[PDB]
């Protein structure tokens, strides 16, 4: 019942199949059977298919698989397996897939790889991912035998009993290795295997409360870890400072990010100078998501932290519930050129003391977004202060309506207004302006004069009529999409000389011949300038197709 293309990839998912099919043929080059219900694969049935380069069968019911029955994939490159019922891997298996590049194992109710070294001789692999929520319970030393350099290295292990240590460090290099632990046990055991070989860790789900630092017996090594993620972990102030001691390890690193995690304050944490950690070595990059802090009274004088984030030229702290930055350490951030608040709860009286006369110095970015602001003029006077700021994000605030004058950073050449509201733009806006986002607002008309516009994007809005070409003279992009245009003024376009790229769709354009003529025309003759396409009101065919005699 499976059905192939003309390049051999072939379809058998989610059929009821209780077997591989037979008649497979060495045509085969993508076998697909995924989802179905094969209990058992046995010696014969994926003899034929010699050349097969790609194998999904996941989540179909498999359980037992001899060990010879993969002989013939000398070819195979992807092999999925993952979400199956298997129990104990075999060693057989993998033995003949000598140019196999990925191969999933995970989901499967194993306990451990087995007792043989599973990858000895996949010499061409680049991504595994192994382990489950529930049982896998072991990683040994002969578990990643033979494997010298992967690009991805995933361990699900939720449930993890003992790591033997090690077992991590015969791999030469990992370019990124996913960690699932739920707690720290084993991580000055596994972070000491890795220390020559991971440029990117990532621990999913790890409850850190417990997290205690120890120099670690190894011997020195120059890491080549660059990039280090916590995804949903737990920690306390007190085991955060015990994380911070790992970074003696790993000196290149120069990027943390957490997402969705939890940071608990003990209460009692009063460190000295001596077991605190002031010094965050080349990290520029610190990314924090969500960020849940029960009881923030539970803190001390934190203000190590200000030495800490003095050479970072990046962060960004998105839906943290964030409400001030304070004046003092906003004034430590002398290198930092970019700043994503999110999602926040910033209001112009709190901004006022976050960006007061020295913070942010070197700021060139800031991204205001999903915050509380409710006026543009006492915004834009409020960041004065930042003298080297050509970018500002302050899309969706609910702003009231914007005035005549406004004062605004002097080499802000970027602005966004999306999501805000507004009804009107008047002359707030400078015309120091190179990028100007106003989509998605309640717009009738445009007819502000910005003459070193080279951007402008105001889609979802209610124009009737398209805004007079003479206005943006060095135009490079116009989005204009999701309005209310029916036509255009004759050769309005041409006159949009340094024109590159147009959104046009989603208007309800009026096709209708003694008028559409230039519109289909320009379109017809600028097919490479249009991102999709302007669709007739009604019929819904492309403007482009009409011809007008
Ligand atoms: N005086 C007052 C007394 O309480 C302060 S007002 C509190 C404000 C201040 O919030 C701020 O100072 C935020 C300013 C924005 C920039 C923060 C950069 C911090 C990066 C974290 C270090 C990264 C190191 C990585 C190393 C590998 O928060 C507030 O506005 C109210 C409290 C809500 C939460 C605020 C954000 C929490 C920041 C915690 C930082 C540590 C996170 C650890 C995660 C595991
Ligand atoms: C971020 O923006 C600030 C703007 O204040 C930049 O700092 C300012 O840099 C200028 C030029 O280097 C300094 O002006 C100089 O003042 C002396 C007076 O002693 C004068 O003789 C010179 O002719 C010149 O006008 C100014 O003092 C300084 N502002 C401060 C901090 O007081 C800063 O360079 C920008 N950061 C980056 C990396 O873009
Ligand atoms: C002006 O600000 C706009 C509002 O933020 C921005 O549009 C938004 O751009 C982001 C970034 O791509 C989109 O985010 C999408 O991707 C993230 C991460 O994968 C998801 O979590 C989001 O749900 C979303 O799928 C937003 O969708 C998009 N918002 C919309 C609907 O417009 C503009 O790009 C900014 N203008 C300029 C010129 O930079
Ligand atoms: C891989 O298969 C070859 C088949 O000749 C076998 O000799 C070898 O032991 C297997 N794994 C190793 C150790 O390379």
């Amino acid at each position: 019942s499976l059905s192939c293309d003309a390049s051999g990839v072939c379809d058998g998912r989610s059929r009821s199949f209780t077997s591989i099919p037979s008649g497979l043929t060495a045509a085969m080059k993508s076998l697909d059977l995924s989802f179905n219900k094969i209990t058992y694969i046995g010696h014969g049935d994926l003899r034929a298919c010699a050349n097969l380069q790609v194998l999904i069968l996941k989540s179909s019911r498999i359980n037992t698989i001899e060990g010879d029955a993969f002989y013939s994939l000398g070819s195979l490159e992807h092999l999925d397996l993952s979400d199956n019922h298997l129990s104990s891997l075999s060693s057989s298996w993998f033995g003949p897939l000598s140019s196999l590049k990925y191969l999933n194992l995970m989901g499967n109710p194993y306990q451990t790889l087995g007792v043989t070294s599973l990858f000895p001789n996949l010499t061409n692999l680049q991504t595994l991912r192994i382990g489950n929520v529930e049982t896998f319970s072991e990683i040994r030393r002969i578990d990643f035998a033979g494997l010298t350099s992967l690009n991805e290295l995933e361990i699900k292990a939720l449930s993890l009993r003992n790591y033997q240590s090690q077992s991590l460090k015969s791999i030469r290099d990992i370019h990124h290795l996913t960690l699932h632990l739920s707690e720290s046990a084993f991580l000055l055991e596994i972070f000491a295997d890795i220390l020559s070989s991971v440029r990117y860790l990532e621990l999913r789900d790890t409850n850190l409360a417990r997290f205690q630092f120890s120099p670690l017996p190894v011997d020195e090594v120059s890491s080549p870890m660059k990039k280090l993620a916590f995804r949903g972990s737990v920690l306390t102030d007190e085991s955060f400072n015990e994380l911070l001691k790992l970074l003696r390890y790993i000196l290149e690193l120069s990027e943390v990010e957490f997402d969705d995690c939890t940071l608990n304050g003990l209460g009692d944490f009063n460190p000295s100078e001596s077991d605190v950690v002031s010094e965050l070595g080349k990290v520029e990059t610190v990314t924090i998501r969500r960020l849940h802090i029960p009881q923030f009274y539970l803190f001390y004088d934190l203000s190590t932290v200000y030495s800490l984030l003095e050479k970072v030229k990046r962060i960004t702290v998105e839906n943290s519930k964030v409400f001030l930055v304070p004046c003092s350490f906003s004034q430590h951030l002398k290198s930092l050129e970019f700043l994503d608040l999110s999602e926040n709860l910033m209001v112009e009286e709190y901004l006022k003391n976050s960006a007061c006369k020295g913070a942010w110095p070197s700021l060139q970015t800031l991204v205001l977004s999903q915050n509380h602001l409710r006026s543009m003029q006492k915004t834009g006077e409020i960041l004065l202060t930042l003298k080297n700021l050509t970018s500002l994000d302050i899309s969706r605030n609910t702003f009231h309506p914007m005035p005549d004058s406004c004062q605004w950073p002097e080499k802000m050449r970027f602005l966004n207004l999306s999501s805000t509201g507004i009804r009107v733009v008047k002359t707030c806006i400078p015309q120091t302006l190179e990028v100007l986002d106003v989509s998605n607002n309640n717009l009738d008309s445009f007819s502000l004069f910005l003459p070193r516009l080279q951007e402008l994007y105001i889609s979802r809005n209610k124009l009737k009529t398209l805004p007079d070409a003479s206005l943006f003279p060095v135009l490079l992009v116009m989005k204009i999409s999701r309005n209310q245009l029916k036509s255009v003024p004759d050769g309005i376009f041409d006159r949009l000389t340094s024109l590159q790229k147009i959104w046009l769709h989603t208007n309800p354009w009026d096709c209708s011949c003694p008028r559409i003529d230039y519109l289909s025309r320009w379109l017809n003759k600028n097919s490479q300038k249009e991102q999709g396409s302007a669709k007739c009101s009604g019929s819904g065919k492309p403007v482009r197709s009409i011809i007008c005699p």
